[PDB]
């Protein structure tokens, strides 16, 4: 699956650059969240998580007042 | 090498309900806009205007369905 391996730790919402978020069907029985930071890196993070949760919604925010 | 990847928006009607795939990207050195890309059960992608007040809360509703399924 796409997200499997998550990451776990927290950051600030300012290096997050794309956001993909992928309903789950044929291909994984979960919901994935996919970033991809200012340095390159795509990292999936987990929708029930609350700081994701934070994060996701403060990067949108951002993102369509830009 | 890329530049903007939504030049021109959708603005017809479709159910929310097809939304499969959305992917943010927001505006920057490559492209002077963010752009709001969905994906769709049927296979068709459409670049929606993040400035209209129907696309944020149609992606605000759909991060709300990921969050929790």
């Amino acid at each position: 699956c796409q997200c499997i391996k998550t990451y776990s730790k927290p950051f600030h919402p300012k290096f997050i650059k794309e956001l993909r978020v992928i309903e789950s069907g044929p291909h994984c029985a979960n919901t994935c969240i996919i970033v991809k930071l200012s340095d390159g890196r795509e990292l999936a993070l987990d929708p029930k998580e609350n700081w994701v949760q934070r994060v996701v919604e403060k990067f949108l925010k951002r993102a369509e007042n830009s």
